[PDB]
Protein backbone atom coordinates (compact mmCIF):
# COMPACT_ATOMS: atom_id res chain seq x y z
CA UNK A 1 0.00 0.00 0.00
CA UNK A 2 1.37 3.30 -1.24
CA UNK A 3 3.17 5.42 1.16
CA UNK A 4 2.82 8.10 3.81
CA UNK A 5 5.13 11.10 3.54
CA UNK A 6 7.69 9.39 5.77
CA UNK A 7 7.78 6.42 3.40
CA UNK A 8 7.73 8.21 0.06
CA UNK A 9 10.91 8.35 -2.00
CA UNK A 10 11.60 11.11 -4.52
CA UNK A 11 14.40 11.63 -7.05
CA UNK A 12 15.11 15.25 -8.00
CA UNK A 13 16.97 15.36 -11.29
CA UNK A 14 18.75 18.69 -11.54
CA UNK A 15 18.66 19.03 -7.76
CA UNK A 16 21.93 20.96 -7.94
CA UNK A 17 20.10 23.85 -9.64
CA UNK A 18 17.53 26.45 -8.67
CA UNK A 19 14.18 24.70 -8.94
CA UNK A 20 15.65 21.30 -8.08
CA UNK A 21 17.36 22.39 -4.86
CA UNK A 22 14.22 24.26 -3.82
CA UNK A 23 12.26 21.07 -4.46
CA UNK A 24 14.64 18.93 -2.35
CA UNK A 25 14.59 21.64 0.34
CA UNK A 26 10.80 21.54 0.61
CA UNK A 27 10.59 17.77 0.56
CA UNK A 28 12.77 17.72 3.65
CA UNK A 29 11.13 20.71 5.35
CA UNK A 30 7.67 19.22 4.74
CA UNK A 31 8.69 15.96 6.41
CA UNK A 32 9.94 13.51 3.81
CA UNK A 33 12.64 11.34 5.36
CA UNK A 34 15.88 12.83 4.07
CA UNK A 35 17.34 9.44 3.18
CA UNK A 36 14.29 8.93 0.97
CA UNK A 37 15.21 12.01 -1.09
CA UNK A 38 17.85 11.68 -3.82
CA UNK A 39 19.42 14.70 -5.50
CA UNK A 40 20.90 13.90 -8.90
CA UNK A 41 22.90 16.41 -10.93
CA UNK A 42 25.59 16.50 -13.58
CA UNK A 43 27.61 18.67 -11.19
CA UNK A 44 27.81 18.93 -7.37
CA UNK A 45 25.34 21.35 -5.78
CA UNK A 46 25.52 24.21 -6.47
CA UNK A 47 25.98 22.86 -9.98
CA UNK A 48 28.74 24.47 -12.03
CA UNK A 49 26.34 24.95 -14.95
CA UNK A 50 23.26 26.00 -12.98
CA UNK A 51 21.90 29.37 -14.15
CA UNK A 52 21.46 30.10 -10.44
CA UNK A 53 25.11 29.53 -9.57
CA UNK A 54 27.06 32.77 -9.66
CA UNK A 55 28.39 35.10 -7.00
CA UNK A 56 25.56 37.61 -7.33
CA UNK A 57 22.22 37.97 -9.11
CA UNK A 58 19.43 40.53 -8.97
CA UNK A 59 15.84 39.86 -7.97
CA UNK A 60 14.82 41.56 -11.20
CA UNK A 61 11.60 43.13 -12.46
CA UNK A 62 8.45 41.16 -11.66
CA UNK A 63 6.20 39.96 -14.44
CA UNK A 64 2.89 41.72 -14.26
CA UNK A 65 0.42 38.81 -14.24
CA UNK A 66 -1.31 37.45 -11.18
CA UNK A 67 0.40 34.09 -10.80
CA UNK A 68 3.86 35.64 -11.16
CA UNK A 69 2.63 38.29 -8.72
CA UNK A 70 1.78 35.68 -6.12
CA UNK A 71 4.99 33.71 -6.60
CA UNK A 72 7.18 36.81 -6.37
CA UNK A 73 5.38 37.87 -3.19
CA UNK A 74 5.90 34.41 -1.68
CA UNK A 75 9.58 34.69 -2.61
CA UNK A 76 9.94 38.22 -1.18
CA UNK A 77 8.50 37.10 2.17
CA UNK A 78 11.08 34.34 2.38
CA UNK A 79 14.08 36.38 1.24
CA UNK A 80 13.15 38.80 4.05
CA UNK A 81 12.09 36.41 6.79
CA UNK A 82 13.32 32.85 6.20
CA UNK A 83 16.33 32.12 8.40
CA UNK A 84 18.09 30.14 5.65
CA UNK A 85 17.70 32.75 2.89
CA UNK A 86 17.53 36.11 4.71
CA UNK A 87 21.23 36.70 4.95
CA UNK A 88 21.82 36.44 1.21
CA UNK A 89 19.35 39.11 0.15
CA UNK A 90 20.72 42.63 -0.17
CA UNK A 91 17.77 44.97 -0.16
CA UNK A 92 19.34 47.88 -2.05
CA UNK A 93 16.18 48.79 -3.96
CA UNK A 94 15.91 48.82 -7.75
CA UNK A 95 15.56 51.46 -10.43
CA UNK A 96 13.64 50.21 -13.46
CA UNK A 97 14.39 52.96 -16.00
CA UNK A 98 13.17 53.73 -19.52
CA UNK A 99 13.83 56.13 -22.40
CA UNK A 100 11.79 56.81 -25.53
CA UNK A 101 8.12 57.64 -25.78
CA UNK A 102 6.92 54.08 -26.30
CA UNK A 103 9.21 52.54 -23.66
CA UNK A 104 8.27 55.21 -21.07
CA UNK A 105 4.54 54.71 -21.75
CA UNK A 106 4.91 50.97 -21.19
CA UNK A 107 6.91 51.61 -18.01
CA UNK A 108 4.15 53.90 -16.77
CA UNK A 109 1.34 51.40 -17.39
CA UNK A 110 3.53 48.76 -15.74
CA UNK A 111 3.78 51.10 -12.78
CA UNK A 112 -0.01 51.44 -12.76
CA UNK A 113 -0.39 47.65 -12.82
CA UNK A 114 1.78 47.47 -9.71
CA UNK A 115 -0.28 50.15 -7.96
CA UNK A 116 -3.44 48.30 -8.97
CA UNK A 117 -2.07 45.03 -7.58
CA UNK A 118 -1.56 46.86 -4.28
CA UNK A 119 2.18 47.44 -4.35
CA UNK A 120 1.82 51.22 -4.26
CA UNK A 121 3.60 51.41 -0.90
CA UNK A 122 6.87 50.01 -2.24
CA UNK A 123 6.95 51.57 -5.72
CA UNK A 124 7.36 55.21 -6.75
CA UNK A 125 7.35 56.89 -10.15
CA UNK A 126 10.31 59.10 -10.99
CA UNK A 127 9.57 61.49 -13.83
CA UNK A 128 12.88 63.35 -14.19
CA UNK A 129 16.67 62.96 -14.24
CA UNK A 130 16.72 64.85 -10.93
CA UNK A 131 14.45 62.38 -9.16
CA UNK A 132 16.54 59.46 -10.46
CA UNK A 133 19.88 60.99 -9.47
CA UNK A 134 18.39 61.53 -6.02
CA UNK A 135 18.03 57.76 -5.64
CA UNK A 136 21.41 57.20 -7.25
CA UNK A 137 23.67 60.25 -7.72
CA UNK A 138 26.44 58.14 -9.27
CA UNK A 139 24.47 57.87 -12.51
CA UNK A 140 25.45 60.36 -15.20
CA UNK A 141 23.13 63.28 -15.99
CA UNK A 142 24.34 63.36 -19.60
CA UNK A 143 23.64 59.66 -20.07
CA UNK A 144 20.20 59.48 -18.51
CA UNK A 145 18.80 62.57 -20.24
CA UNK A 146 15.04 62.16 -20.53
CA UNK A 147 14.94 58.95 -18.52
CA UNK A 148 12.07 58.12 -16.21
CA UNK A 149 12.02 55.26 -13.69
CA UNK A 150 10.18 53.13 -11.22
CA UNK A 151 12.04 52.89 -7.91
CA UNK A 152 11.18 49.72 -5.98
CA UNK A 153 12.05 49.71 -2.29
CA UNK A 154 11.69 45.91 -2.23
CA UNK A 155 14.26 45.31 -4.99
CA UNK A 156 17.86 44.24 -4.52
CA UNK A 157 20.42 41.57 -5.24
CA UNK A 158 21.06 38.02 -4.13
CA UNK A 159 24.20 36.14 -3.15
CA UNK A 160 22.93 33.37 -5.39
CA UNK A 161 25.74 30.79 -5.18
CA UNK A 162 25.85 31.26 -1.43
CA UNK A 163 22.12 30.65 -1.19
CA UNK A 164 22.13 27.44 -3.22
CA UNK A 165 25.17 26.27 -1.25
CA UNK A 166 23.37 26.90 2.06
CA UNK A 167 20.50 24.77 0.73
CA UNK A 168 23.00 22.08 -0.30
CA UNK A 169 24.59 22.10 3.14
CA UNK A 170 21.17 21.75 4.75
CA UNK A 171 20.24 18.85 2.47
CA UNK A 172 23.59 17.25 3.24
CA UNK A 173 23.31 17.61 7.02
CA UNK A 174 19.78 16.20 7.00
CA UNK A 175 20.84 13.06 5.15
CA UNK A 176 19.71 13.59 1.58
CA UNK A 177 21.35 11.19 -0.91
CA UNK A 178 23.47 12.79 -3.69
CA UNK A 179 24.73 11.47 -7.01
CA UNK A 180 26.88 13.68 -9.25
CA UNK A 181 28.73 13.45 -12.57
CA UNK A 182 28.31 10.10 -14.35
CA UNK A 183 26.28 8.97 -11.34
CA UNK A 184 24.11 12.11 -11.51
CA UNK A 185 23.58 12.86 -15.21
CA UNK A 186 20.09 11.70 -16.20
CA UNK A 187 19.94 9.60 -19.35
CA UNK A 188 16.52 7.95 -19.23
CA UNK A 189 13.59 7.29 -16.93
CA UNK A 190 13.18 3.71 -15.78
CA UNK A 191 9.74 2.56 -16.91
CA UNK A 192 7.60 -0.41 -15.93
CA UNK A 193 4.66 -0.68 -18.33
CA UNK A 194 4.16 3.05 -18.81
CA UNK A 195 4.85 4.04 -15.20
CA UNK A 196 8.07 5.73 -14.09
CA UNK A 197 9.84 3.90 -11.25
CA UNK A 198 13.24 5.59 -11.33
CA UNK A 199 16.01 6.95 -13.53
CA UNK A 200 19.21 5.64 -15.08
CA UNK A 201 22.21 7.96 -15.26
CA UNK A 202 24.88 8.15 -17.93
CA UNK A 203 27.28 5.74 -16.19
CA UNK A 204 24.49 3.19 -15.90
CA UNK A 205 23.74 3.70 -12.20
CA UNK A 206 20.04 3.04 -11.49
CA UNK A 207 17.90 4.84 -8.89
CA UNK A 208 14.36 3.83 -7.88
CA UNK A 209 11.60 5.91 -6.26
CA UNK A 210 7.84 6.64 -6.08
CA UNK A 211 8.27 10.01 -7.83
CA UNK A 212 10.77 11.51 -10.25
CA UNK A 213 11.17 15.27 -10.72
CA UNK A 214 12.91 16.67 -13.80
CA UNK A 215 14.24 20.06 -12.70
CA UNK A 216 16.95 20.18 -15.34
CA UNK A 217 16.63 23.82 -16.48
CA UNK A 218 17.78 24.55 -20.05
CA UNK A 219 18.64 20.87 -20.44
CA UNK A 220 15.08 19.64 -19.83
CA UNK A 221 13.95 19.70 -23.46
CA UNK A 222 17.18 17.96 -24.47
CA UNK A 223 16.62 15.10 -21.99
CA UNK A 224 12.97 14.22 -22.57
CA UNK A 225 10.57 15.05 -25.38
CA UNK A 226 8.72 18.32 -24.71
CA UNK A 227 7.36 19.11 -28.20
CA UNK A 228 8.94 22.55 -28.20
CA UNK A 229 7.10 23.75 -25.10
CA UNK A 230 10.53 24.84 -23.89
CA UNK A 231 13.16 26.45 -26.09
CA UNK A 232 16.51 26.97 -24.40
CA UNK A 233 18.44 30.21 -24.84
CA UNK A 234 21.63 31.82 -23.51
CA UNK A 235 22.06 35.19 -21.89
CA UNK A 236 25.36 36.90 -21.15
CA UNK A 237 27.30 38.75 -18.46
CA UNK A 238 30.69 40.31 -17.81
CA UNK A 239 32.49 41.82 -14.84
CA UNK A 240 34.52 44.92 -14.10
CA UNK A 241 36.89 45.54 -11.19
CA UNK A 242 36.49 48.67 -9.06
CA UNK A 243 39.27 50.01 -6.84
CA UNK A 244 38.57 49.90 -3.11
CA UNK A 245 37.83 53.65 -3.28
CA UNK A 246 35.40 53.31 -6.21
CA UNK A 247 33.78 50.22 -4.69
CA UNK A 248 33.14 52.09 -1.44
CA UNK A 249 31.50 54.91 -3.38
CA UNK A 250 29.17 52.42 -5.11
CA UNK A 251 28.32 50.49 -1.93
CA UNK A 252 24.59 50.31 -1.15
CA UNK A 253 23.71 51.43 -4.69
CA UNK A 254 20.35 50.19 -6.01
CA UNK A 255 20.06 47.78 -8.89
CA UNK A 256 19.77 49.78 -12.10
CA UNK A 257 17.85 48.19 -14.98
CA UNK A 258 16.91 49.56 -18.41
CA UNK A 259 15.27 47.23 -20.91
CA UNK A 260 17.09 48.83 -23.84
CA UNK A 261 20.49 48.76 -22.14
CA UNK A 262 20.88 46.09 -19.49
CA UNK A 263 21.51 46.22 -15.79
CA UNK A 264 24.20 46.37 -13.15
CA UNK A 265 24.32 46.65 -9.37
CA UNK A 266 26.52 47.30 -6.37
CA UNK A 267 29.97 45.71 -6.21
CA UNK A 268 30.44 42.50 -4.24
CA UNK A 269 32.84 41.81 -1.36
CA UNK A 270 35.72 41.85 -3.87
CA UNK A 271 34.71 45.16 -5.45
CA UNK A 272 33.50 43.48 -8.65
CA UNK A 273 30.48 44.81 -10.56
CA UNK A 274 28.48 42.47 -12.75
CA UNK A 275 26.98 43.90 -15.94
CA UNK A 276 24.38 42.34 -18.21
CA UNK A 277 22.69 43.56 -21.36
CA UNK A 278 19.08 42.95 -22.35
CA UNK A 279 18.26 40.94 -25.47
CA UNK A 280 16.13 38.00 -26.68
CA UNK A 281 18.72 35.30 -25.87
CA UNK A 282 20.73 33.01 -28.15
CA UNK A 283 19.82 29.48 -29.21
CA UNK A 284 22.26 26.80 -30.20
CA UNK A 285 20.40 24.50 -32.54
CA UNK A 286 21.73 21.07 -33.36
CA UNK A 287 20.57 17.49 -33.80
CA UNK A 288 19.67 15.71 -30.58
CA UNK A 289 17.32 12.93 -29.51
CA UNK A 290 15.57 13.53 -26.21
CA UNK A 291 14.09 10.45 -24.60
CA UNK A 292 10.53 9.74 -25.76
CA UNK A 293 10.87 11.07 -29.29
CA UNK A 294 10.97 8.56 -32.15
CA UNK A 295 13.78 10.29 -33.95
CA UNK A 296 16.46 13.00 -33.58
CA UNK A 297 15.28 16.57 -34.09
CA UNK A 298 16.79 20.02 -34.53
CA UNK A 299 16.55 21.61 -31.09
CA UNK A 300 18.44 24.13 -29.02
CA UNK A 301 21.07 22.36 -26.94
CA UNK A 302 22.90 24.45 -24.34
CA UNK A 303 26.58 25.04 -24.96
CA UNK A 304 27.59 24.66 -21.33
CA UNK A 305 30.29 26.93 -19.92
CA UNK A 306 30.92 24.23 -17.28
CA UNK A 307 31.68 21.72 -20.02
CA UNK A 308 33.59 24.33 -22.04
CA UNK A 309 35.08 26.85 -19.64
CA UNK A 310 37.18 28.50 -22.34
CA UNK A 311 33.92 29.74 -23.90
CA UNK A 312 33.22 33.45 -23.50
CA UNK A 313 30.37 35.36 -25.16
CA UNK A 314 29.68 36.51 -28.72
CA UNK A 315 31.53 39.60 -29.95
CA UNK A 316 28.19 41.34 -30.30
CA UNK A 317 27.44 40.73 -26.62
CA UNK A 318 30.80 42.22 -25.68
CA UNK A 319 29.76 45.27 -27.68
CA UNK A 320 26.31 45.52 -26.05
CA UNK A 321 27.64 44.97 -22.51
CA UNK A 322 30.32 47.59 -23.22
CA UNK A 323 27.56 49.97 -24.31
CA UNK A 324 25.78 49.32 -21.00
CA UNK A 325 28.93 50.22 -19.06
CA UNK A 326 29.35 53.37 -21.14
CA UNK A 327 25.77 54.39 -20.37
CA UNK A 328 25.52 53.40 -16.71
CA UNK A 329 29.09 54.06 -15.68
CA UNK A 330 30.62 56.33 -18.31
CA UNK A 331 33.65 57.05 -16.12
CA UNK A 332 34.47 53.33 -16.12
CA UNK A 333 33.99 53.01 -19.87
CA UNK A 334 37.61 51.93 -20.33
CA UNK A 335 37.68 49.31 -17.57
CA UNK A 336 38.61 45.81 -18.68
CA UNK A 337 35.86 43.21 -18.64
CA UNK A 338 36.63 39.76 -17.28
CA UNK A 339 34.75 36.51 -16.63
CA UNK A 340 32.36 37.04 -19.50
CA UNK A 341 30.21 33.93 -19.91
CA UNK A 342 26.83 32.57 -20.98
CA UNK A 343 24.11 31.14 -18.74
CA UNK A 344 21.31 28.96 -20.07
CA UNK A 345 17.57 29.22 -19.44
CA UNK A 346 14.50 27.75 -21.12
CA UNK A 347 11.56 29.78 -22.50
CA UNK A 348 7.92 28.76 -22.71
CA UNK A 349 5.68 30.50 -25.24
CA UNK A 350 3.89 32.43 -22.48
CA UNK A 351 6.88 32.70 -20.10
CA UNK A 352 5.04 30.80 -17.38
CA UNK A 353 6.61 27.74 -15.79
CA UNK A 354 6.12 24.16 -16.93
CA UNK A 355 5.33 22.17 -13.79
CA UNK A 356 3.13 19.15 -14.50
CA UNK A 357 3.17 15.37 -14.71
CA UNK A 358 4.41 14.05 -18.04
CA UNK A 359 1.37 12.65 -19.88
CA UNK A 360 3.30 9.59 -21.03
CA UNK A 361 4.96 8.53 -17.78
CA UNK A 362 3.13 8.37 -14.47
CA UNK A 363 5.11 9.73 -11.51
CA UNK A 364 7.46 11.64 -13.80
CA UNK A 365 6.97 15.32 -13.05
CA UNK A 366 8.41 18.27 -14.98
CA UNK A 367 9.62 21.34 -13.14
CA UNK A 368 11.18 23.68 -15.68
CA UNK A 369 10.18 26.49 -18.07
CA UNK A 370 12.00 29.00 -15.88
CA UNK A 371 11.83 31.45 -18.79
CA UNK A 372 14.79 33.53 -17.62
CA UNK A 373 13.17 34.99 -14.51
CA UNK A 374 12.87 32.29 -11.86
CA UNK A 375 15.97 32.61 -9.70
CA UNK A 376 14.03 34.85 -7.34
CA UNK A 377 11.76 31.86 -6.65
CA UNK A 378 14.58 29.76 -5.15
CA UNK A 379 13.07 29.98 -1.65
CA UNK A 380 9.49 29.08 -2.50
CA UNK A 381 9.03 27.29 -5.83
CA UNK A 382 9.81 23.86 -4.31
CA UNK A 383 6.74 24.09 -2.09
CA UNK A 384 4.50 24.03 -5.14
CA UNK A 385 6.40 21.20 -6.85
CA UNK A 386 5.85 19.15 -3.67
CA UNK A 387 2.17 20.16 -3.78
CA UNK A 388 1.97 18.81 -7.33
CA UNK A 389 3.55 15.52 -6.19
CA UNK A 390 0.90 15.36 -3.47
CA UNK A 391 -2.13 16.25 -5.59
CA UNK A 392 -2.75 19.48 -3.73
CA UNK A 393 -1.52 22.09 -6.21
CA UNK A 394 -3.89 25.08 -6.32
CA UNK A 395 -6.03 25.32 -9.46
CA UNK A 396 -4.60 28.55 -10.86
CA UNK A 397 -0.99 27.40 -10.47
CA UNK A 398 -1.75 23.99 -12.00
CA UNK A 399 -3.44 25.76 -14.92
CA UNK A 400 -0.64 28.24 -15.58
CA UNK A 401 1.93 25.42 -15.42
CA UNK A 402 0.05 22.74 -17.31
CA UNK A 403 1.20 20.61 -20.23
CA UNK A 404 0.53 22.73 -23.31
CA UNK A 405 2.33 21.62 -26.46
CA UNK A 406 1.41 23.57 -29.61
CA UNK A 407 0.32 26.60 -27.60
CA UNK A 408 2.70 29.24 -28.98
CA UNK A 409 6.20 29.77 -30.34
CA UNK A 410 8.71 29.57 -27.51
CA UNK A 411 11.52 30.67 -29.84
CA UNK A 412 10.08 34.18 -29.59
CA UNK A 413 8.17 33.66 -26.32
CA UNK A 414 7.32 37.10 -24.90
CA UNK A 415 10.61 38.64 -25.97
CA UNK A 416 10.90 41.25 -28.71
CA UNK A 417 12.21 38.83 -31.36
CA UNK A 418 12.96 35.18 -32.06
CA UNK A 419 16.35 34.32 -30.52
CA UNK A 420 19.41 34.48 -32.75
CA UNK A 421 21.69 31.43 -32.94
CA UNK A 422 25.26 31.08 -31.68
CA UNK A 423 26.29 29.53 -35.01
CA UNK A 424 25.96 33.02 -36.51
CA UNK A 425 27.39 35.03 -33.60
CA UNK A 426 31.20 34.87 -33.73
CA UNK A 427 33.59 35.24 -30.83
CA UNK A 428 32.53 33.00 -27.93
CA UNK A 429 34.29 29.79 -28.99
CA UNK A 430 37.99 29.58 -28.13
CA UNK A 431 38.62 25.92 -28.83
C1 LIG B 1 22.42 36.52 -16.99
C2 LIG B 1 21.13 36.08 -16.34
C3 LIG B 1 20.34 37.00 -15.67
C4 LIG B 1 19.15 36.58 -15.07
N1 LIG B 1 18.37 37.47 -14.42
C5 LIG B 1 17.42 37.03 -13.58
C6 LIG B 1 16.79 37.93 -12.60
O1 LIG B 1 17.15 39.13 -12.55
N2 LIG B 1 15.84 37.44 -11.79
C7 LIG B 1 15.45 36.15 -11.84
O2 LIG B 1 14.55 35.78 -11.05
N3 LIG B 1 15.98 35.26 -12.72
C8 LIG B 1 16.94 35.64 -13.58
N4 LIG B 1 17.53 34.76 -14.50
C9 LIG B 1 17.06 33.38 -14.56
C10 LIG B 1 17.50 32.40 -13.50
O3 LIG B 1 18.92 32.31 -13.43
C11 LIG B 1 16.84 31.10 -13.95
O4 LIG B 1 15.49 31.36 -14.36
C12 LIG B 1 16.86 29.99 -12.92
O5 LIG B 1 18.13 30.04 -12.26
C13 LIG B 1 16.66 28.66 -13.63
O6 LIG B 1 16.39 27.62 -12.70
P1 LIG B 1 16.34 26.06 -13.14
O7 LIG B 1 16.37 25.25 -11.86
O8 LIG B 1 15.21 25.87 -14.13
O9 LIG B 1 17.72 25.85 -13.95
P2 LIG B 1 19.19 25.71 -13.32
O10 LIG B 1 19.35 26.45 -12.02
O11 LIG B 1 20.13 25.98 -14.46
O12 LIG B 1 19.23 24.17 -12.89
C14 LIG B 1 19.18 23.10 -13.83
C15 LIG B 1 20.04 21.99 -13.26
O13 LIG B 1 19.88 20.81 -14.05
C16 LIG B 1 21.15 20.18 -14.10
N5 LIG B 1 21.22 19.21 -15.20
C17 LIG B 1 21.35 19.47 -16.51
N6 LIG B 1 21.38 18.32 -17.22
C18 LIG B 1 21.28 17.30 -16.35
C19 LIG B 1 21.25 15.84 -16.42
N7 LIG B 1 21.34 15.22 -17.62
N8 LIG B 1 21.13 15.15 -15.27
C20 LIG B 1 21.03 15.75 -14.07
N9 LIG B 1 21.05 17.09 -13.92
C21 LIG B 1 21.17 17.89 -15.01
C22 LIG B 1 22.13 21.31 -14.25
O14 LIG B 1 23.47 20.95 -13.88
C23 LIG B 1 21.52 22.34 -13.31
O15 LIG B 1 22.10 22.24 -12.02
C24 LIG B 1 18.73 35.16 -15.12
C25 LIG B 1 19.53 34.24 -15.79
C26 LIG B 1 20.71 34.65 -16.39
C27 LIG B 1 21.55 33.64 -17.10
CL1 LIG C 1 16.25 43.89 -8.57
CL1 LIG D 1 33.83 56.44 -9.29
CL1 LIG E 1 28.95 21.48 -27.39
NA1 LIG F 1 28.50 30.06 -12.42
NA1 LIG G 1 26.24 61.88 -11.16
Amino acid sequence: MAPSRANTSVIVVGGGGTIGSSTALHLVRSGYTPSNVTVLDAYPIPSSQSAGNDLAKIMGVSLRNPVDLQLALEARQMWNEDELFKKFFHNTGRLDCAHGEKDIADLKSGYQALVDAGLDATNEWLDSEDEILKRMPLLSRDQIKGWKAIFSKDGGWLAAAKAINAVGEYLRDQGVRFGFYGAGSFKAPLLAEGVCIGVETVDGTRYYADKVVLAAGAWSPTLVELHEQCVSKAWVYGHIQLTPEEAARYKNSPVVYNGDVGFFFEPNEHGVIKVCDEFPGFTRFKMHQPFGAKAPKRISVPRSHAKHPTDTIPDASDVSIRRAIATFMPQFKNKKMFNQAMCWCTDTADAALLICEHPEWKNFVLATGDSGHSFKLLPNIGKHVVELLEGTLADDLAHAWRWRPGSGDALKSRRSAPAKDLADMPGWNHD
